[PDB]
RNA sequence: CCCCCCCCCCCCCCCCCCCCCCCCCCCCCCCCCCCCCCCCCCCCCCCCCCCCCCCCCCCCCCCCCCCCCC
């Protein structure tokens, strides 16, 4: 029977990758600092001092946000995440200590952290800039409120909201989503961009881009922190904003699956073409694979999971071209920089999707009605 | 088959969030006072003294109501709630002690509580104001009744009724439901607003708004206290009022689901439009998700649960516009400040819902009858 | 009632012109006119309601 | 039942027009010459003399061709045709006689016809021109053949072939098909355009246009002559050419019916639009009417039959626009000067018909396959 | 009002048939017994009963139709 001349390549590749009986273990290189719940207050203080500092220097904001996320997770869970990701990690204990230095010819008390990645001078200078900006702004408006201070419990979570936007745009492969990050961080968080002098979305976004590029394990740590944070029973409104912006990253890098479901929903006719119907077997194969994967598959492209390539639909040029055409016809493709590889099917689907709005729907009374 | 080109994104996101294998643990900052059953009588006395004090100062009423709720729960359950919500809490023991001070040049006996959040001066001044207001009102009417006193066992529960109204309106994101809280606290509790001189709904509502804004964990504590209180076998009539007002908050922030069920019930025709039928698959997805969640989902938006965004229907502009139009046509939309994002479907549904009252119903004898 | 519905449908489709006959059920006339107008922006209405 | 709210206007109009119990009888004005079989040879001689005359004057060729057709029919059938068409006719007997005149100072014998419409001078001058052209061409090539002479039995039938082309293009309402007539008379009849010096398609076509414009009863006579000629058991090859060119006129003025059948055959999707399906009832009404009419309906527009307007499809703007779009997309519309009255449906159908050639066909596996 | 475009057709190859073959052939008359049929008893019917009985005229309002475009 010709019906059994078939090969389930996607499922077989998945079974090969999921049934490996040997494991690799990478070496991060530089030692990882693992803060615990103890220093969460101090890291939040540092984030607040960065936020209240106008004309601020955000060169180190990405690392400080990563430290805050790791302190929220805790040392045990951070270590367990790093092992489960397949890393050899030098767990570095983080504890708070005092440092005494004379600036302006006056003895001064600073409370800093033992971070191998972040030197004492940097934290001291962050405090100095924050203090003098606070002095100037207190002079210019008289009395402060808990709104204008580093002691707010959500100062770190605003920075992590910026990180969540960066994560949403990470799947583009470079810093091309920086403009989108800035635009969305101006739409969202506009009250904060009033309230905090140093909340500069572009600088923080660039810092997080840099830290994610240099340390790929921080992407894994941040994704699992975001999943753990989104699994809480509740929280403040800033944590709700972070959860909403983080789940905006679910399915990033897999827009074609959603647009294919959309093209099925609007019932585009060019799904009835000969070549599309030729590829439909493996297309349904891919969709069933995505469903069997389920929730974990939504962050494959952000995490650079090796099995991300199994979810691709560009390996079916005709179906992909029809899907892109339908997306462009419905007016939702935007600046999507993926290009069709069957221009004719793309144009036909685009035209039909455009007439799907002036000419509402097409019946199929043809053929017996 | 084109029927298997589908993705269950809502369910996959829920499974991802519910199957997390790492947890975060937040730090509240300031220490939490955890009163036990021992001081419930004294906290109720404090609430009664606040209530019988005319022209009262309600700056601290929200914290005192929170303390009363936590004393009703007990220290064990309050601590367990705070852990289950994912908080690091400094459990502060609350016990009663005496303080002696000379006011009016006379030695005076006061019995106060060891609360870190509430200083002794504040409790002393509350007692002073209550005592002199009691003296003045006793002078002006001769003899008091158990109706006019702080020893009533429901004085704290009236304050918690005001808190329940504030909770009902918390999902609006700000203090825009203050007018509704005042109106409902005048409709309900009018006998009390006679009986108690200091029962000022606006001041207590503002105090509870402030305490819920500053301490997001108090929202969790109060919601679980309200659930535990509503699980009792019975109580007084004020506790019944509190239970009725608290379950008025169930489903807050999710009005569109109820209005969609309503639009299905009145059988609005614009549910048969092309785009609405395109979105119906994911709409049924969302409704099945809400049902699988069940009872716990009714307080997701009040608690700022991260999975609250999964219940949204505004991600389907056409269905949402039809639902808003049907609600506006039936005359129940009120001042709902959500706006349609398909004006045409909104207007069509509104018009049909309006003719659903003069022109009772429409048969579908068209097509074969 | 039927005449009013018919006039409303004619006016909604934009073909009634200066037809000087007038409806004697204004409500049905207006309802039919409105539905006929939405029959052009909102192409057709399915009846998936009731078992589909 | 709403299914019986229907009116069969086309069929009712046809029954009204076909069941009239009173008849009109028009008056042609000028007397009609009715030649019989006797003078067929002489009229064919006259046509041959016109054909062999180079640089000829074809002012009277249309009338001579009409006389030849009427002589082929016979006087009885010509009279019966004129009565059945509803005309009052002065039947004029045509017989041959001799006329003697002196040209070049020499007595000369001419044999002419008693035609009221055609004077003796005209026939004499036709003979003179033919004779001297024959003399010149005999001088220039030495000896003639039966190919180069007026005695050929098909000289009149070539002129009637030109008349048949003019009839094919008569439905355009004016002399706009003159270029098409000339082009087709050059493609066909090229051997004759060699063989006959005076076979000028444009002059003969203009003469036939003039005679058909002045005498509308000659259109009826010629159409019924062409039907009678095409009902013969056989004939020469020129008569076969005439029959082929005459049946090319069948269905002239009714191209939209054929193009609608074509759009049904290629299964254009825009036949499933809402408005097209609204009009399909009366469209099928018109097609059933055309079939009930049958063969006689193919010459309604040429004859200006009053019931020609009942076969129109432009009374259904959406279906007509779809049909024109399908015709233009398939590349067969040419210079058809009818214009769509729904531009959107026209463009949509044109686009789909164009993709019907690169994208062969579209399956309807959508909806359950 | 309607209509409006393009378009002659044809074109090759090809007689068919061809063999063998008379059919039949035997045996065989059919029938054969026994047997008339019927047979009893029995007229049928039988009573009671005329039918009907009331109430009730009917009706009553409003309303020309049409109107466009082609």
């Amino acid at each position: 029977a010709l019906s059994k001349v078939k090969l389930n390549d996607t499922l077989n590749k998945d079974q090969l990758l999921s049934s490996s009986k040997y494991t690799i273990q990478r070496s991060t290189g530089d030692s990882i600092d693992t803060p615990n719940y103890d220093v969460q207050k101090h890291i939040n203080k540092l984030c607040g001092m960065l936020l209240i500092t106008e004309d601020a220097n955000h060169k180190f904001t990405g690392l400080i946000g990563m430290l805050y996320a790791m302190s929220r997770l805790g040392r045990e869970d951070t270590i367990k995440i790093l092992r489960d990701a397949g890393y050899h990690v030098k767990a570095n204990g983080v504890d708070v200590t005092t440092h005494r230095q004379d600036i302006n010819g006056k003895e001064m008390k600073f409370e800093v952290l033992t971070l191998a990645s972040l030197t004492t001078e940097i934290q001291i200078n962050i405090e100095i800039e924050s203090r003098k900006s606070y002095k100037k702004m207190l002079k210019e408006m008289g009395e402060v409120a808990p709104e204008y201070r580093h002691d707010s419990p959500d100062c770190g979570m605003i920075i992590l909201c910026i990180a969540a936007l960066v994560i949403t745009k990470l799947a583009a492969g470079d810093r091309s989503g920086l403009t989108a990050v800035i635009r969305r961080a101006n739409n969202v968080l506009k009250n904060e961009m009033k309230r905090y002098k140093g909340l500069l979305p572009k600088d923080i976004a660039n810092s997080f881009y840099e830290v994610f590029e240099k340390h790929p394990h921080f992407i894994d740590v941040f994704v699992h922190f975001g999943i753990a944070q989104s699994s809480t029973r509740g929280g403040s409104r800033v944590e709700g904003i972070f959860a909403g912006l983080f789940m905006n990253a679910y399915g990033a890098g897999q827009v074609m699956l959603r647009w294919g479901v959309l093209a099925k929903s609007v019932k585009n006719i060019m799904l009835g073409h000969a070549s599309v119907q030729a590829e439909m077997e493996q297309v349904v194969e891919v969709y069933e694979y995505a469903q069997k994967l389920g929730g974990e598959a939504g962050f494959y492209h952000i995490l650079n999971n090796p099995k991300a390539s199994l979810l691709s639909l560009t390996q079916f040029p005709h179906f992909s071209s029809v899907v892109l055409g339908n997306a462009a016809g419905l007016g939702i493709m935007g600046e999507y920089r993926g290009t069709p590889r069957n221009q004719d099917l793309y144009d036909a689907a685009k035209a039909y999707a455009e007439q799907l709005k002036e000419n509402g729907v097409i019946n199929y009374s043809v053929l017996d009605l």
